[PDB]
């Protein structure tokens, strides 16, 4: 008696997680959080985003006007979901560069599609095809005009179009190549010469190739599909003398946040900033590991599974006399992070330090408000899963998102490391600045014990405990009696 | 009496800044700098680089012979301007990929051209026309020669031209599609054929389609022009039987760091060492948000539009006895970022430390010698914007730029956080240092009052004073009458 | 006497080395290692990946059969090694697109052929050519088929062959372009018209174009070589009247981690995972300046020659009563980093700290763990060095690589200085703690002397001493003595 102990501690739970940091590749800390998102509904939410699942069509045939893809006409998407089983069910038809036909119109985000009235004398228009039934008639692509002769004649067509709007027009038209010299003047007339429609500013000639091809819905002729815009003061001008699957007008072009994606994922009624293939996923969390491919207000995709930011200190067991922090948690503090115990001539008392405690939650809680919730949004980017072998393009495709993706990775990691390491040095502070704080109150009344505590050599009742643990101790009053006590011959 | 007490303490200022570090989203420290350059003067500086103003030119039209760009002949340039208000006033024309012919020519950086004799056996000519008018004659491209029949013969012409140069030569050539088969037959004399341009490792045919275009400053025609490179010991090959529009030489094409830039900023006379389209920016800084497209030492682009370095302390105010550091800035203190204050049997004193306030100022000074003044050089790049929709090619330029944005801005955010948080220790540690070096001086002769100051327990004058300050304070002097004061019973 | 003196301290040595910190941009260390690979032994190792030397024949070569490459027939590669010196040596040829078809057939990483009967029904087949020699008998390209007339007619070719297989086909065939119309009559009996190759899904169109070319290898004529995959379930179509260089069948296209590479380093018998042009170099370290260009288990290209890791404390030379660690390091500390010297009764003595040595190189090797030995493969990537000037689609792939770079450099550059920031930090921490720990056990026994050494203000003879330093000393043991030596007056 005639003293008192006063230890400074921290607590420690039974249920410890492991974490990365600068210093250590596994240290134990209270707690931690995920920062990779690695789960999907595997449902794409309708909701933010206006969503347009293609179900049979591609945009392309949508484009065209196949017609089980009629539903789809003049429709507006932020989103345009194709599916694996889309499939062509029109007249047979390939696109040079479909790849950037299809980018185009699904970054320009709509089908709206305006009529005009071209000027086609002397042929006959809208030819069908047994191979493209509407309501079990023989029919064609919508959006397209299959002209033949007239009365055995195809004079030479040289048709204008003026865009007199103040927006740009978009037209998609065709050459057909049919599969034998009978076809070609059962249809034109005629032998097959070039088409070439024009502009102010380009030009494009093709030439009608007549050949058999592979029967693909058992037809061997095939449709070519070409694209021209149109700006306003310009003027699309057509020259043909047969084969011309004419436009019957012009779909707008617009520019904004839309793109396509392939997926199967089911469409659900839910409401998800970030799609995937794979579905919605969450975006709480900074980075992903679900799907390279995203729309919306995503976490950046890293190649890790798993990250996680400490959000708690150091967790350190007891040892099995009073002790403090020196190699040593507390268990049974649970009101409080960081604290007191004590023993004196009333007994053994802990109690938490409010003021410790709040400064290392409000410093953790600062990092997570950074990092959780704050994802930012990407619309139309480039492909990056393929179909075909293509070499020179594709290669650099996928270079420049495997470069990225590594790039991100190791940004990932670095954070996480950083982070980690900060919090253990901000939590460890807390614990020593209380102890030093402690031991300045006390003057020459106490000494340091080497284990997290003091010796207080003066007689320290609760109510000079907690005048201690308050700060309002007033050293003077009792340093007479610890003077004596400390500097005492034994 | 009989004590003496002594403050150590550090610097505030009445207009702090707030900045960002890893510990707080904001902090207020005395002083910072900018690290985003925002603004640009608005002109071009005609030095260092060596600037070419297309005025009203393009590059593909200075490179052709368009009249008005005469002027232009033979020129150099580190960066080629062209100016939105350009147009072309010669025959239509169009390139295939003019992107490319574009780069190429802007990235060689000359127009220097070498005429050469072909031998135009059996043809006219110098065709000229009214739609490409020289001092008010009937002209055309100065670079191309337009041939016609002679005597209403055109003959098949096989005509070669060696490179016995130890350099490459890069030859501009076209094809005249006649708006009408009345015109082929007044120009050539004979019915449209291929025209064939080969050398040992290369062949292009094209084929001259006739037909109206649109009309172009009154021309329903159009030429379409192309390139070959010739290498040291190949061969040009042209092969034609008309609407040959033949190179009368090659351009010298050159390797270095020539560019070309979209830009309506006047030239000024002046010197800047980066140029960007919005004008010359001063690249002091490290980073920049005035323009993604840059040309040579410039700051890197970056998303923010301020960041702000730290260069000086955490900025506490003075609470309203002397006092120090702890939660307390000295705004009197105006000679030092550290130092002390004094109580004494001569009065209450004030001096700074040099040697701590130096030791901060040097590693503030070092972090700035790392970011200012050090950028680093890019010339020719990749295109940033785009006049017309293009899709697959254009996405991926699009990505490229837009992934390195994002990861240089992560880069710059977390530079700064991690210098800012590093200024504010290396601060906090001088004064920690400043404090413990007077404590381990003092000895046994002095207690720590909790405040940053020492409470000396024995006479110390203004000499005394000067001694601990100075580091030649000798603790055995005073030891007898400090540990009598101290130990004593009150 | 009465008393003993304990310091503190930690090593230095004679050659220390010069590191970045964040702090300082040059801070002598103990020792340190390098983190970039700047040299190569010049030769590719032909292990452990499959290497195949071109010799004398690209891939191209390898593929279509030059007489010169029959040895490479069915062959397989990790990595195709192309040499400078490459020539083709049979009929002069082209690729539109070479670098998709030489890419596409790198990283498949198989020339296996699988012979078809093709049904040549009508014409004339293995037409040969002086200009391609095998074992000086006129041939022709191994996997080639020159079709000619038969008996002076050269019947409509419409010819198919199934893929019935479960893996994809690549077809490589070509168009004769002739030198002259009488070689046109000559070799197909009737004027020039298109090919069409088909499938159900692609066709592709090409022109024979007659006329001269410079010679090669004394040939005016060419090939132009063109290429089709055909899927499982597709269908081969091939439709000509002339100038139809055919398949004898097809290669199998397989998918894996092959590649190609340009260089002239000679092959040697050795193991190493990391391939450059300049050579195999070792992939210890984390990044290597050697080549942009790599393939397999490979250091980060960064532009930096050299980036020194620390691996040992600030090196600090000794001044020259014993002294601790108070600027000043211990160059006769050769068996510790860190350790204690004493002078009491029987003499000076020196002791090296197990604990805190083991603590700090423990630390450093965990980094040397993250960092040595643990590179990540890369394959078939893009390709970096071009000998044709080509325009839009080279300056992205530049631009790509350096910005790749770019990023790398200053992730290296940024790593090694936080990296080396707290291995200063760790090692300055060790001594601390130790001094600390040192302080605690005296208690009252002992004073500061600010040097990094204790007075003991008891007798400590070596028995004493050793029991502080190994944590048994018994404070209250000497206290008494250690209370009346302090505090008496003198
Ligand atoms: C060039 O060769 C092609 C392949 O041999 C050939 O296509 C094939 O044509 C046959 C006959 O028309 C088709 O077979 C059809 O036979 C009966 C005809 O009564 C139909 O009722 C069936 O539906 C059946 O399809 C093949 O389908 C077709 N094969 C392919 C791959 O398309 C071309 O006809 C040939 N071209 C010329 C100009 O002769
Ligand atoms: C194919 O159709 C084109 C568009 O209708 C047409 O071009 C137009 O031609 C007319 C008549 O030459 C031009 O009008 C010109 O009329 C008088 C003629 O005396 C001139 O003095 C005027 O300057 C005026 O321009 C149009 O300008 C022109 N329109 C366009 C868009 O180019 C072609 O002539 C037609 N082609 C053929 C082969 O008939
Ligand atoms: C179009 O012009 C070409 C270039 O002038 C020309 O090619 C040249 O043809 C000559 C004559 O055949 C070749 O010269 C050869 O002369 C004797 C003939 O007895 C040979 O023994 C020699 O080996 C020698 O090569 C040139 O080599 C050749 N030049 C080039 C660059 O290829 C074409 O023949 C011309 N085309 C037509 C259709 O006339
Ligand atoms: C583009 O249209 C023009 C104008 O109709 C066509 O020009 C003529 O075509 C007919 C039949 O081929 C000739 O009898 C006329 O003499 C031609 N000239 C004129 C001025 O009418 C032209 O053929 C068309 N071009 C294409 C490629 O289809
Ligand atoms: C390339 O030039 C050659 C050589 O002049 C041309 O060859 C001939 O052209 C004339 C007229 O068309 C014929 O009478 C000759 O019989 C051809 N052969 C020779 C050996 O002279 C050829 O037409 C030109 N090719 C092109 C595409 O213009
Ligand atoms: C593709 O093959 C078909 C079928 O052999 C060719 O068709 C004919 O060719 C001959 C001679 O040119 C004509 O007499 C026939 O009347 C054509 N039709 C049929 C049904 O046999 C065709 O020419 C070939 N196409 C090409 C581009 O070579
Ligand atoms: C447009 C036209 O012409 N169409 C026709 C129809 O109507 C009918 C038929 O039968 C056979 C189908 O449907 O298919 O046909 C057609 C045509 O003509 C053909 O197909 C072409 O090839
Ligand atoms: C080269 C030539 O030829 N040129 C000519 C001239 O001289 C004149 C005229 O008028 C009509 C003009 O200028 O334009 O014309 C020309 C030509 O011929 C034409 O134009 C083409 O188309
Ligand atoms: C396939 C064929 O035809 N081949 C031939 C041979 O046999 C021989 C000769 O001589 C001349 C050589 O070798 O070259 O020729 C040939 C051919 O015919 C030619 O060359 C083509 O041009
Ligand atoms: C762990 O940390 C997270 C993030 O602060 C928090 O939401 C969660 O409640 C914590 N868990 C426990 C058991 O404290
Ligand atoms: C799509 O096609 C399949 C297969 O023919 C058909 O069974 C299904 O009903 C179609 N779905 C829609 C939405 O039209
Ligand atoms: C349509 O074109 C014909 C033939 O060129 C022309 O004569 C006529 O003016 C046009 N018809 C109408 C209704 O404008
Ligand atoms: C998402 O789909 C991709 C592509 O098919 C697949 O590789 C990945 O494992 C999926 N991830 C999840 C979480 O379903
Ligand atoms: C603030 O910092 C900058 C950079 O060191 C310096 O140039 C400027 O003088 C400082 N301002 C003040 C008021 O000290
Ligand atoms: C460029 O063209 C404009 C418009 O015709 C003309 O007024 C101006 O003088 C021209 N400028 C130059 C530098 O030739
Ligand atoms: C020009 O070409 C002609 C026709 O091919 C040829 O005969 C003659 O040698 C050439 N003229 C000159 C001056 O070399
Ligand atoms: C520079 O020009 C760009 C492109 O027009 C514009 O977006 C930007 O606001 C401009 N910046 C400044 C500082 O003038
Ligand atoms: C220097 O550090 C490296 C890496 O730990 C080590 O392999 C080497 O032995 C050290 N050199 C000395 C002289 O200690
Ligand atoms: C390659 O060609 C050169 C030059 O003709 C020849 O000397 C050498 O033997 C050839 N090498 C091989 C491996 O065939
Ligand atoms: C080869 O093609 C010919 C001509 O088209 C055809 O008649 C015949 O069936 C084919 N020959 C064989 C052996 O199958
Ligand atoms: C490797 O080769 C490249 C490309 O030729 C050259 O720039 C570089 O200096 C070489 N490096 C070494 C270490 O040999
Ligand atoms: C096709 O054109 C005809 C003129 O033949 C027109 O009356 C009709 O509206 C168009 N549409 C259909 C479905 O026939
Ligand atoms: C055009 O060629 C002629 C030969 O007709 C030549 O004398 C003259 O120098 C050339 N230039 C011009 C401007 O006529
Ligand atoms: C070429 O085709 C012939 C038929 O003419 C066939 O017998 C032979 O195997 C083939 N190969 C060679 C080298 O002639």
């Amino acid at each position: 008696n005639s003293t008192a102990t006063l230890c400074l501690g921290h607590h420690a739970v039974p249920n410890g997680t492991i974490v990365k940091t600068i210093t250590n590749d596994q240290i134990e800390v209270t707690n931690a959080t995920e920062l990779v998102q690695s789960s999907s509904t595997g449902g794409i939410c309708d909701s933010p985003h206006q969503i347009l699942d293609g179900e049979n069509c591609t945009l392309i045939d949508a484009l065209l006007g196949d017609p089980q893809c009629d539903g789809f006409q003049n429709k507006k998407w932020d989103l345009f979901v194709e599916r694996s089983k889309a499939y062509s069910n029109c007249y047979p038809y390939d696109v040079p560069d479909y790849a950037s036909l299809r980018s185009l119109v699904a970054s320009s985000g709509t089908l709206e599609f305006n009529n005009e009235s071209f000027n086609w004398t002397g042929v006959t228009q809208n030819g069908t095809s047994s191979a493209c039934k509407r309501k079990s008639n023989n029919s064609f692509f919508s959006r397209l005009n299959w002209l033949t002769h007239l009365k055995f004649k195809y004079p030479a067509l040289n048709v204008t179009m003026p865009n007199n709007e103040k927006f740009d027009k978009l037209y998609i038209w065709g050459v057909h190549h049919p599969g034998t010299d009978n076809d070609q003047i059962f249809l034109y007339a005629q032998a097959s010469g070039r088409i070439t429609v024009s502009t102010k500013r380009s030009q494009q000639t093709v030439i009608p190739n007549i050949g058999s091809r592979p029967r693909v819905r058992n037809i061997p002729s095939r449709i070519s599909i070409y694209w021209t815009i149109v700006k306003p003061g310009d003027i699309l001008l057509i020259n043909s003398t047969g084969n011309l699957i004419a436009p019957r007008g012009y779909f707008k072009i617009r520019s904004g946040k839309s793109s396509i994606m392939r997926s199967d994922a089911p469409i659900g009624k839910c409401n998800s900033e970030c799609i995937t293939p794979n579905g919605s996923i969450p975006n709480d969390k900074p980075f992903q590991n679900v799907n390279r491919i995203t729309y919306g207000a995503c976490p950046r995709y890293v190649k890790q599974n798993t990250l996680k930011l400490a959000t708690g200190m150091r967790n350190v067991p007891e040892k099995q006399a009073i002790a403090g922090f020196i190699e040593n948690g507390w268990e049974g503090m649970v009101d409080g992070w960081y604290g007191f115990r004590h023993q004196n001539s009333e007994g053994i008392g802990q109690a938490a330090d409010l003021k410790s405690t709040q400064a290392a939650i409000n410093q953790i809680n600062g990092k997570l408000n950074r990092l959780i919730g704050k994802t930012n949004e990407k619309f139309h980017q480039i492909e990056k899963e393929f179909s075909e072998v293509e070499g020179r393009i594709q290669d650099l495709e996928k270079y420049v998102e495997d470069t990225k993706i590594d790039l991100w990775s190791y940004n990932a990691e670095l954070l996480v490391a950083l982070e980690n390491q900060h919090t253990i040095d901000l939590t460890d502070s807390e614990m020593n600045k209380l102890f030093e704080r402690t031991k300045k109150q006390l003057r020459e009344n106490a000494e340091d014990m080497g284990n997290g505590c003091f010796k207080i050599y003066h007689k320290c009742d609760n109510a000079c405990i907690g005048s201690i643990r308050n700060g309002t101790y007033d050293h003077d009053v009792y340093r007479d009696e610890a003077l004596n006590n400390r500097f005492q011959i034994k």
